[PDB]
């Protein structure tokens, strides 16, 4: 008997269960006695008796009643999963022919739910044996895996209030811009624990509908053009180094690099004005010129110092490295704003954490335990870890007073992400998508990948929010304009609701 899977809480999101399959024995070969007959006689009567308790089609039963030298037969679908009141209703009727055999099937009580996190069981008919096809069933399928040994259970950190909260914004997100790739996660800012995650498109690992249309898992074994929420990388490094003063001036517009001209989003600038204000509209000329200050040399090792080019080593399989493009100056200076270099979101999450954890990066992890259920003995237990202290408690504290800004600034371009009633701080991002077959980058209206790495409350946040959205194929204006606005306002009000913070 196949573990179960349980969230934070002891919920069940996966377990086995018992469910009864439909056969009728057609052919008259039973017929040691007409007076007591083993197969199915009257068809029209037969198949109405069971269509009070089945899905209801006496016509459609009594013409699959009807077939070819087969002794037996079943109803595909609609006739396998079965209650096991069902069973007793179609037992009681004394029907001769139909019988119900036993199955065990895989169940998720919540249906689409975490689904490329949690994963899908496949069964093999001949055995009815389960094997993990992706996410914890896969990862941990030996030990969910059961004289009848019964298999290990696999405990995570998921909370299904907050999966929930997750679940319902990106279906939203779904009906209003019908993107190529989505995705959210929740952290815990202080643990490193993952509290939420999801994408989309994704499937139904109790149906199977859409099961390998995606292998990927977005967090994990996916890489983005992360965008401008790569700054914060940067500016910690630059206020670390001495490059980044608030209040001291920069010359915005444009920079000429390997002979291209690499310019801020509105082309022109805004000349002259403090680096506070640069980082707050997010000037790609502030990013560049901080480069400039601090070194080629010394910022590919900053970003190597924050965790990138290398994974994070979690508990999820073919976890992507992703690489810092650093190879020509046209590269380092588009990665300052995050593009070139390509990131996994669990690399930007185990990044952004160091601003609220005094310069520590928290090891990201969703594996809170796998404990046999009988013997109550933990073969693994997950904890809060250091990845990494890039930064000093000063630096980080001064990342964060910028994050307030972007978000809060009396010229923020980013009050669409406020919160009625939570102080919210964070990084916008709008990225170019490199196309999927070289074709440098997707073209079309705005062919962008839009992100948010918020966190609230300011300073002292219970939660970091990262969602990102990838080639919105309806109001893709819209999309440009207000980002994950529309998924990251609900998953955050909710979550922080639901967490009891005042306000
Ligand atoms: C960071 O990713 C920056 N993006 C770009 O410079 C590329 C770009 C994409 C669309 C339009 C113009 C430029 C900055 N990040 C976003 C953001 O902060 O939301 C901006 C579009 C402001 S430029």
């Amino acid at each position: 008997m196949r573990g179960k899977i349980y969230d934070r809480n002891g919920k069940v999101l996966a377990e086995d269960v018992e469910r009864y399959k439909l056969v009728a024995v057609i052919d008259k070969k039973a017929s040691a006695n007409s007076k007591k007959p083993r197969h199915v006689v009257d068809k029209k009567e037969t198949a109405k008796k069971l269509s009070t308790v089945i899905n209801m089609k006496p016509e459609e039963i009594e013409k699959r009643l009807s077939q070819k030298k087969a002794f037996q037969i079943e109803f595909g679908r609609k006739g396998t999963n079965l209650t096991y009141q069902d069973k007793l209703k179609i037992e009681k009727m004394n029907l001769p022919g139909i019988s119900l055999l036993p199955e065990t099937e895989r169940f998720y009580p919540n249906g689409n739910f975490a689904s490329h996190l949690i994963g899908r069981a496949q069964k093999n008919p001949d055995t009815g044996e389960l094997k993990g096809a992706l996410g914890v069933e896969k990862i941990f399928d030996s030990y969910l895996s059961g004289q009848p040994k019964r298999g290990d259970d696999v405990h995570l950190t998921i909370d299904s209030n907050i999966q929930v909260f997750v679940e319902e914004a990106l279906d939203g997100m779904v009906e209003r811009y019908q993107p190529k790739d989505l995705f959210a996660v929740v952290m815990d800012a202080k643990t490193g624990e993952i509290l939420a995650y999801s994408q989309r498109p994704t499937f139904n690992p109790e149906t199977g509908k859409d099961f390998g249309k995606k292998w990927a898992n977005d967090l994990y074994q996916n890489t983005y053009e992360p965008g401008s929420t790569f700054k914060s990388y940067g500016l910690a490094a630059a206020i670390q180094e001495g490059a980044f003063d608030p209040d001291k001036k920069y010359k915005s517009g444009h920079r000429d690099i390997m002979g291209s001209r690499i310019s801020d989003w509105n082309r022109v600038g805004w000349g002259e004005i403090p680096m506070s204000l640069g980082f707050t509209y997010s000037s790609n000329t502030l990013m560049m010129h901080l480069q400039d200050l601090v070194g080629a040399d010394k910022m590919k090792s900053w970003y190597e110092r924050f965790g990138f080019g290398k994974s994070t080593k979690g508990m999820f399989d073919g976890e992507a490295p992703g690489q810092i493009g650093w190879s020509n100056e046209l590269q380092q200076k588009t990665s300052s704003f995050g593009q070139s270099t390509t990131v996994t979101p669990v690399q930007m999450l185990q990044a952004q954490s160091a601003f609220f954890n005094d310069g520590n990066m928290l090891k990201p992890w969703f594996v809170n335990s796998v404990e046999n259920p009988v013997s109550k003995r933990q073969f693994y237990k997950g904890q809060k870890q250091i990845a990494g202290k890039p930064i000093t408690k000063d630096t980080a504290e001064k990342v964060e007073k910028q994050l307030d800004l972007v978000v809060n600034s009396k010229k923020s371009h980013a009050a669409n992400y406020r919160i009625d009633g939570y102080e919210v701080e964070g990084k916008t991002g709008t990225a170019q998508v490199a196309a999927p077959n070289g074709g440098g980058y997707v073209k079309g209206p705005n062919p962008y990948f839009v992100s948010f790495m918020g966190d609230a409350p300011k300073k002292n946040p219970k939660v970091i929010v990262y969602a990102g959205m990838s080639l919105a194929q309806k109001n893709d204006q819209e999309a440009y304009e207000l980002g994950v606005s529309k998924a990251f306002k609900p998953i955050m009000e909710n979550t922080l609701k639901y967490l009891n913070v005042g306000k």
